[PDB]
């Protein structure tokens, strides 16, 4: 049978095009999908049947929900990440850490697959900047990376205690151009791409060679379904890295000049995502993921650029040509 | 001369810790609290300067920090390995938020800060032989998993905010004054007790397996110096440190040797076997040892010496 999804936190970048895939892939009668929030007059998922307000610190509201509707899979999805983080800590810890007990408990207490994302985040100067391997030292800079090592463990410890079928990835930096990102150190390529569109200047708080991990919409989307979709004997662990590719500000600037044939002005300011990301690894090891389930990447730099300004001006209306 | 507040006091360690710190520093200068208040027989009943405070209530336990205005904090309430993978609400409630309130605390009213890790923190990927302070740490208990949740925001606090957070891995800690409260370590002392009244001995470790242990002499001395160390000294937040590792039929020989009495022992594969045998056998602790000079005066013999004779004049029972 097809499963019964439930998305939490489904609003936000990944949520909007994880809920969208899923709808279309599943029926939109076995999908279910609620954030703490509603989804805005411009949202993609606004009028929909499915949609439901759900805050995650209520566990007996997350209870409700899940036995109402009966879900076989969840991907969990609230958190607050890097920048946010160091600027609003207590959010942090109350949203990344409770939020997450809250969803495993129902995971073993309903029997649901769940999926919870970590991140590059959860890594820190210690890891090893190249070609980062699953398993490492991790020292993460930010109360969000230490929220997902948290995350990482105490799922790994519900599988291991109860046998809970606790699935995750690493996720890189994800661009997409539907729902704009909620404050975290990579933030910086999504408004580029606006800032080029609108023809005004990027103040670009990353500097310019700073390479990262970086992965489209696209890709995370199947990788995200192919994990969840996986027999458990295929997984050999709970915890996997995942890439797409790595780029830094300079790099992402010269692909946009080549696709909208046309100078861009940026100035490069050095902003609290620098020395947030300066700690993550360059690029990771995502060989795991590749041999156990499948992970793959089609989109390349140039391919997502064509992408990203195309969409945008569909999406939010921009200047295009 | 430092103000130190100790909280969780009343538990095996805060027991022997609270007593050394009011003879180092004075009894004024120490003040202790704990979620329970001692029973009569208690080492601590009966002392000025210890105080009833859950440090859930944040509320209460800012009350006293703020009036009691420590320079130190010793944080020790948490669940341990056995009972927390029975309890896991319990253990994820006390050992994350009492945690979070704690260097919230240490943060606004500038306190050195030491919480306690533990060997718990590793698993099965850290390298079990001369386990090293940086390694991959999968721990297999929500307590292991919870005490490096500690140690990653108490760096996290050091870096960003620049309190002053220590921490040192501890090994199994033996005492004698107040019993241990539901760690997989815990039948080492239930073994003395046992051999002095000759009863049979049912122990939950299988008999060879080996972790790092520590006499509480060797753990107060460490303690302190960690707190007392410079910081220009000290060239991490967290350190392993030991005493001696030991296997349950080591352990065996060493009461017995004393007493020229076998003990009966009957060996089990209990909870506390599964937890153990996830934890390495031996930890180096060769930066504790350079940085600030962590060092061990107890070797086996001389421990079951002491805890034979201190059992006996500790809880009444027979001696010798
Ligand atoms: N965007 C990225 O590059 C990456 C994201 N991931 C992660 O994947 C997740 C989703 O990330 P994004 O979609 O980018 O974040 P986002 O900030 O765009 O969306 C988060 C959503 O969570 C909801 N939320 C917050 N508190 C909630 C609560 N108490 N109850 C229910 N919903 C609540 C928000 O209203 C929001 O719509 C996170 O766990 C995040 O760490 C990890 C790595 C990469
Ligand atoms: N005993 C050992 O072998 C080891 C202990 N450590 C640790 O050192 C610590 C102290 O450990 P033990 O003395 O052996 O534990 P214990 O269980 O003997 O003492 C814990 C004490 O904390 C108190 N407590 C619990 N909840 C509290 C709360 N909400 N508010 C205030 N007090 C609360 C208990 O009443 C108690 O007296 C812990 O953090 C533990 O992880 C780490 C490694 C070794
Ligand atoms: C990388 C991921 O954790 C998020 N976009 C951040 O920058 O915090
Ligand atoms: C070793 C320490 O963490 C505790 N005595 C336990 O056995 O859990
Ligand atoms: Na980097
Ligand atoms: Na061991």
């Amino acid at each position: 049978h097809m499963p019964r999804v439930l998305v939490t936190g489904a609003l936000g970048q990944i949520g909007t095009d994880l809920s969208l895939a899923l709808r279309d892939k599943f029926g939109a009668d076995s999908v279910l999908v609620s954030d703490v929030v509603e989804p805005g007059a411009k949202h993609p998922l606004a009028g929909l049947k499915g949609v439901e307000k759900l805050d995650c610190l209520d566990s007996n509201g997350f209870e409700k929900l899940v036995k109402e509707f009966k879900p076989t899979w969840m991907y969990h999805l609230p958190a607050i990440m890097s920048v946010r983080g160091e600027a609003e800590p207590d959010l942090a810890m109350d949203i990344n850490v409770n939020t997450t007990r809250y969803a495993l408990e129902l995971a073993r207490k309903y029997n649901i697959r769940i999926f919870i994302p970590s991140t590059i985040a959860a890594f820190g100067d210690k890891c090893g900047k190249t070609m980062t391997k699953d398993d490492t030292i991790m020292n993460p800079s930010t109360v969000y990376g230490v929220t997902k090592v948290y995350t990482e463990l105490l799922g790994t410890w519900y599988r291991q205690k109860y046998g809970v079928d606790f699935r995750s990835v690493r996720l890189p930096g994800i661009i997409s151009a539907a729902t704009l990102p909620g404050g975290g150190a990579t933030d910086y390529a999504i408004h580029m791409y606006h800032s080029a569109l609108l023809q005004k200047k990027c103040v670009c708080p990353v500097l310019p060679y700073e390479s990262l991990p970086m992965m489209y919409m696209p890709d995370t989307l199947n990788s995200l379904v192919k994990i969840m979709e996986a027999p458990l004997e295929k997984l050999t662990r709970t915890v996997y890295n995942i890439t797409g590719f790595s780029f830094s500000p300079s790099e992402l600037r010269f692909s946009i000049e080549r696709c909208t044939d046309r100078t861009i002005e940026v100035e490069y300011v050095e902003g609290p995502a620098q020395k947030i990301a300066n700690s993550w690894p360059d690029s990771l090891d995502d060989s795991n993921a590749r041999n156990d389930w499948g992970h793959q990447v089609k989109y390349d730099i140039d391919m997502m650029s064509e992408d990203m300004l195309r969409q945008i001006p569909i999406l939010h209306g921009l200047p295009s040509l």
